[PDB]
This record gives structure tokens, sequence and C-alpha cells, in this order.
């Protein structure tokens, strides 16, 4: 898929320009979140397993 | 300052969304360019890109459903 | 469709602060050519003047 | 992680495109990818940043 390495590193939310969350496609098996960063605008993927991700999303609405 | 670009979304829809129908989903939080937040769905079909109104208690269980 | 750009700016582009660049040819709902600039910092967009000739440059210097 | 795995090479009918964007060599992608988004059932294609057409294309749409 997009992502070449998972990350389990924490992201604070206030540091993110836009989540991406992928479902398993029909040329991916495998669910993929990746977060897209402000500065630099850096992205990174993010394990799905992970617990704070399990409420990263709820997070970023407001 | 007043911001220069408009939002991404026209319009945000209240229809909810079957996740195994979604295709993507991004969550945009707000900034000093679209003052709020943006979820858009990406749906399967016709590669359509629809807005979901992040207040719609729909939209709020799209996101754990998808993973 | 709609035009994107609520303003135009003269100033010029940071061309290595420009993360992504977008060129909207004038459809219908926007009878006009918006050029949109995403800078890295934060991701920012700010739309440039597509008459004044910094874009002739900044375009071309990006390629 | 790049958005472009293959570049292109048939010509893109200057008209014929609905929106057009230039993405500079990156720390995420070691490549100016340049994505060509199609009126026409908005197909999203990768045009190759060299065939001279294109260096020209990019100043006709504007």
């Amino acid at each position: 898929c997009t992502c070449i390495s998972i990350s389990n590193q924490p992201v604070n939310p206030r540091s993110l320009e836009k989540l991406e969350i992928i479902p398993a496609s029909q040329f991916c098996p495998r669910v993929e979140i990746i977060a897209t960063m402000k500065k630099k605008g850096e992205k990174r993927c993010l394990n799905p397993e992970s617990k704070a991700i399990k409420n990263l999303l709820k997070a970023v609405s407001k």
C-alpha cells in the first residue's frame, strides 16, 4: 500500500493538519491511518492497533 | 488576519454513510484557513467526494468502524 | 464548483516553501484561473496572481 | 509513500484538463510530481515532468 512503515510513535492532535483513513482495499489487505503533520507537512502512518488511535479520531472532532 | 482561501466543502451532508461503502475518509481539523473541521468521505463508487457534517452523530461512529 | 480564492497575493512565493502548487483552469462555477499554493509550514494555502509574471518564473522553477 | 508510481507518457490536451498540481521533490518523495486531473470521469494521472510538452503545458494552463 502507501505505508512503507507504520509508526508506534504518539502524535499530538494539535499538530495534525489532516488525518487520512484508508480501509482495506482490493489491492491493500489492510487498514491505513496516514497522518499529515502541519510543520514541514510530515507524512507518517499510524499503527491501527495502537490504543491512542482508538481515540485520536474522537479528538479531531471538537 | 483574514483568510485568503475558502474551505474545501461547499456543502456538508447529514445523510449517513455505510462504513463499508467508504473507500477513504479524512479528518481535517480547523486552522486559520478553514476555521472548522471538515470530514470528507471518499466513496468507492464514482470516485465522488461527499463531505460529512462533523455535527451529525452519524459521523462519529464511522471512524471506529474503519479499522 | 466555486472559486476557492477569496483573495490573491502579489507577494513572492518562497520557491522552496512550496509544498504543493495547484493550477485550476477556469470552469463554469469559477470563470477564472486560480493558482493555489500550499506552503509547507502549517500547510497554509495562498492564491497567486495568474496575470502577474511571478508565475512564468516560479512555475517554471518548480519542475 | 510517493503519490506517483508510474508517470504517464501520452499527451494531455491542454484544455481537457480540469486541475493540475505540482509537488516539488520533498523529504517524503524524491521527485517533482505532476498530477493531471481530467475533466471526464475525473481520472487522475501522473505526468512526466520531463517531456518538453509538460514544461509548456504548465504554462498554457494559466
